[PDB]
């Protein structure tokens, strides 16, 4: 059970089976004009990410706000 921010809307949700919040960022084909993609979510464990995807995982409520 954890509360986290969730994309795409960027609002907080209860995740009854979650234990971490995460922020994933990466470049898609439009990175050069729109900036990085940002995924905010909750998971039972910190996700395993592939090359090109940055991730930050934390375990307190709403610890993954949209980057400023």
């Amino acid at each position: 059970m954890i509360r986290c921010f969730i994309t795409p809307d960027i609002t907080s949700k209860d995740c009854p089976n979650g234990h971490v919040c995460y922020t994933k960022t990466w470049c898609d084909a439009f990175c050069s004009i729109r900036g990085k993609r940002v995924d905010l979510g909750c998971a039972a464990t910190c996700p395993t990410v592939k090359t090109g995807v940055d991730i930050q995982c934390c375990s307190t409520d709403n610890c993954n706000p949209f980057p400023t």
